[PDB]
């Protein structure tokens, strides 16, 4: 079982519960938690690795 | 085959490829295609099958 380091829950890839994501370094997180911090930062950093990914994140 | 219906690329979660992510609701997409389709809305929205997900899609 893996844990989001964003808000330590652990991350299910069971369908019900919540979106999950997976980055293209291997470290896996809840799509909001990913999601916001990607936002926060404006880019698509790994927040474990620090490993950025060169996507293409829009606001809109 | 997964098929992300943002861009219809394929989506291949187990590789040193783009990001991905799958929904609550079970479909799959590039992170960076959902993310930027989530942050149009402000809204954790399926495309695909319209369900909601009561996330935190924060934008800072
Ligand atoms: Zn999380
Ligand atoms: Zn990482
Ligand atoms: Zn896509
Ligand atoms: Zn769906």
């Amino acid at each position: 079982d893996v844990s989001c380091s964003i808000c330590l829950d652990a991350v299910v890839a069971a369908g019900g519960e919540r979106s999950t994501a997976r980055l293209q370094c291997g470290h896996e997180f809840h799509l909001d938690c990913i999601g916001s911090a990607f936002n926060a930062k404006g880019v698509m950093q790994c927040p474990n690795c620090r490993k950025i990914e060169k996507g293409n994140w829009l606001y809109a």
